[PDB]
């Protein structure tokens, strides 16, 4: 299972670690891409994501988005997890970058909750602008669930532990 995380609440854990390299190694049950809602997994952890699954993961995702439209911001949608997991709960949480409503991180980690155990990132942190440790305070305030958070960055890591309250 899980190695090497750091506690943080009853149901919330952290770790510094790539999640790509993280999936490859534990293949959970689910793993969480920071997904847009169009499913363009261009940057940041969806396409590493999707550069591990050599693209399978946009193939797939693009025909999910032929059939049924985009998704909402805050919404949700399960795929195949590929290489790296069982399942992918690919999670929109809101882009600050292109002034989205930062209120809906909460309705985005709430998805979190249909699934017992996750690996996933912090919604809405790196190149989706909003502050991480805000993410990580709505996660730790939303989830109910197991999640195993996997941060990229060991200086944000080190803030993250150090600052929670
Ligand atoms: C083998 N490394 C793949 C890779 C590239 N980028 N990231 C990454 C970046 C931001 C957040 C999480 C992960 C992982």
């Amino acid at each position: 299972s899980f190695s090497g995380y750091l506690k943080l609440t009853d149901n919330v854990y952290i770790k510094n670690a790539d999640i790509v390299e993280e999936a490859k190694k534990v293949k959970p049950t689910v793993v969480v891409n920071a997904a847009n809602v169009y499913l363009k997994h261009g940057g940041g952890v969806a396409g590493a994501l999707n550069k591990a699954t050599n693209n399978a993961m946009q193939v797939e995702s693009d025909d999910y988005i032929a059939t049924n439209g985009p998704l909402k911001v805050g919404g949700s949608c399960v795929l195949s997890g590929h290489n790296l997991a069982k399942h992918c709960l690919h999670v929109v949480g809101p882009n600050v970058n292109k002034g989205e409503d930062i209120q809906l991180l909460k309705s985005a980690y709430e998805n979190f909750n249909q699934h017992e155990v996750l690996l996933a990132p912090l919604l809405s942190a790196g190149i989706f602008g909003a502050d991480p440790i805000h993410s990580l305070r709505v996660c730790v305030d939303t989830v109910r669930t197991n999640v195993y958070l996997a941060v990229f960055d060991k200086n944000l890591y080190d803030k993250l532990v150090s600052s929670f309250l």
